């Protein structure tokens, strides 16, 4: 399919709202970091920036008392190793070298690498109580689990996560705007590899998806977001998996 060059230029204006300036001159409407009082509510308090030993963190949601969705591709790299990850919830580190984490660090248990199938790009992490018994999802309510089956071509939503390579250790938001949805979850937005296992929230709080990457779009030389909605076989994965 042959997509029309009007149709590719549409695309690349789009697509230049979120990177045709410095991220730091974006719009905030697109793209700001989530302040101190913000990274206290709901959903906010649900994303965690995910360690992985010898690669650049990157993100995950509390879905679970003790369970953490993130990227199959983020996983990975632990090599089936619990030791190798930990998950930082709300961890913030300022640009004046004070880093905060306000529900501690929490270690790993196990590794879900691949639950869903390896062409899904999901992961489960489960984690270890903190030394006092206390569960990650007994401080922090895991985010409400949505569906993506009600979503639309043209729909709003916010991208929760931490954009390693713009900010370290910073929780950002980004607004996104689906798009062709015959192939699943694409969008335009703004991201970085670290947003990796980014929260994707409707209005009413629910997680419809999880960020994933960039792909390439319309033709081979133009790209666009992709993430894994909580699609009918994702949700029944993970009610059958979390815990």
């Amino acid at each position: 399919a042959e997509v029309s060059a009007e149709e590719i230029k549409k695309h690349e204006e789009k697509w230049n709202k979120y990177y045709g300036v410095n991220a730091f001159n974006l719009p905030k409407e697109l793209f700001s970091k989530v302040d101190e009082k913000d990274r206290q509510k709901y959903p906010y308090n649900t994303i965690g920036n995910v360690f992985v030993k010898g690669q650049t963190s990157a993100t995950g949601v509390l879905i679970g008392k003790n369970t953490v969705l993130t990227n199959r591709h983020i996983a990975k790299f632990a090599n089936g190793d619990p030791s190798k990850v930990s998950f930082r919830p709300s961890i913030n580190t300022d640009d004046n070298g004070n880093t905060e984490t306000p529900y501690g660090e929490y270690e790993v248990k196990e590794i879900l690498q691949e639950p869903f199938g390896a062409g899904v790009d999901l992961a489960l992490i489960r984690l270890k109580p903190d030394q006092n018994g206390v569960s990650l999802g007994d401080k922090i309510s895991p985010a409400k689990i949505g569906t993506s089956n009600d979503l639309k071509d043209g729909d709003k939503l916010e991208l929760i996560g931490y954009p390693f390579a713009h900010k370290v250790n910073q929780m950002h938001r980004s607004e996104i705007e689906l798009t062709t949805l015959s192939r699943g979850l694409r969008y335009y937005g703004f991201t970085v590899p670290g947003n990796s296992g980014s929260g994707i929230f409707n209005s009413n709080g629910e997680l419809v998806g999880i960020h994933s990457s960039k792909v390439s779009h319309l033709d081979r030389e133009h790209q666009i977001n992709y993430g894994v909605g909580i699609g009918n076989y994702v949700k029944r994965i993970i009610n059958e998996k979390n815990e």
